[PDB]
């Protein structure tokens, strides 16, 4: 543990914990592709449990990255095409608005408007497909982004269809276990439930509700320790042995469309490197797209990130490949976005 991580990491988190109130945090900075962990504050006030890097945290939306991996080595399988109609995998749907709308539009936001949420209501199989079927889209596909979960989400269930394995199954199978996430969870077992930190809102202890589609769009939990091997297959996908597995990592963090400053991976967003945290950093912001075509390989000079958030949780995870330097926070408050942006880009410029 280097004097100079350490003191910028404490000198960014003690902060940013004192003014967000945060009861629980872990840090891990990858620096020339090694990781260094920190851990402040509570998984469980009222028992007063420590994080430690063995702590569970609810990744949220950063769960995305995993599904959008899962996506690619689906592609790298021949199982799959991003260039494949949504109703080659569910027939089913066969309302005419579904006409047009590809695997890619469902893993990028851009099939035109399709909701943020799941409703509520939607439970079974049958209640998923009425739902599809009665969505009425605002836009033409690949017109407009709209960060959705119902979208993202439906492509990680059809992704794994032709596999045969329920999406839990594969990702265990495909991604975890090669990587050795042997912390990382769909569903937290029972042995590990002693780990699992609760999340606070409102200072009430809160753990993430089941939903439709929630495995796929928002349901992983990990350690800082797991995330922090995340963090560093991604910064290096040629390190891993698995030849579909290192090619989902690069298709993910294609380039596939752009919005401004900003790049759409598949789960992972990108900017160009260098860039200031100002271009960096609303319950719903509809914003029109340009295609890349065809997408930009994944391209080392890049922030590339995710933001992610549950009721009691809130993660950021952030890299820059063509310098071997990431950055993964987790904590048991959903805080603000732009804080989180601006106390990595602290750390990571600091480092860089």
């Amino acid at each position: 543990a280097p004097q100079q991580i350490n003191d910028i990491v404490h000198r960014t988190i003690t902060p940013l914990i004192e003014q967000q109130k945060i009861p629980g945090m872990a840090v891990a900075v990858i620096y020339q592709g090694k990781p260094y962990y920190f851990t402040w504050g509570y998984a469980d006030i009222a028992k007063k449990q420590p994080v430690t890097q063995q702590t569970l945290f609810e990744l949220g939306s950063v769960s995305k990255t995993f599904t959008g991996v899962l996506g690619g080595d689906a592609i790298a399988r021949g199982e799959i095409k991003l260039s494949d109609p949504t109703t080659k995998y569910w027939p089913e749907l066969t309302a005419k608005q579904w006409n047009g709308i590809t695997l890619l539009h469902l893993a990028t936001y851009t099939a035109g408007g399709l909701p943020l949420q799941v409703p509520d209501e939607v439970k079974s199989s049958s209640d998923l497909l009425r739902f599809y079927q009665n969505w009425q889209p605002a836009w033409a596909p690949g017109t407009q982004r709209l960060y959705a979960n119902s979208s993202i989400g439906l492509f990680g269930a059809l992704a794994v269809k032709p596999s045969g394995l329920s999406f839990e199954q594969a990702m265990q199978t495909r991604v975890f276990q090669p990587l050795k996430l042997n912390h990382t969870w769909i569903n937290v077992p029972p042995a590990e439930e002693k780990n699992y930190a609760w999340g606070y809102r409102e200072g009430k202890a809160v753990h993430v509700s089941p939903g439709a589609l929630d495995a796929e769009a928002y349901g992983v939990k990990s350690t800082i320790e797991d995330m922090a091997r995340w963090v560093q297959s991604n910064l290096k996908p040629l390190d891993i042995n698995e030849k579909t597995l290192q090619q989902g990592i690069q298709l993910a963090q294609s380039r596939y469309w752009q919005t401004g400053d900003m790049y759409q991976g598949l789960g992972w967003e990108m900017l160009d490197w260098p860039v200031n945290p100002d271009s960096i950093i609303i319950a719903l912001a509809a914003r029109p797209v340009k295609a890349i075509t065809p997408p930009t390989p994944a391209v080392r000079a890049s922030w590339v990130h995710k933001t992610g958030a549950t009721g009691g949780f809130g993660s950021y995870v952030a890299f820059i490949p063509e310098k071997e330097l990431g950055i993964v926070m987790l904590a048991n408050k959903n805080y603000p976005n732009p804080a989180r942006v601006d106390a990595a880009w602290q750390i990571l410029n600091a480092l860089q």
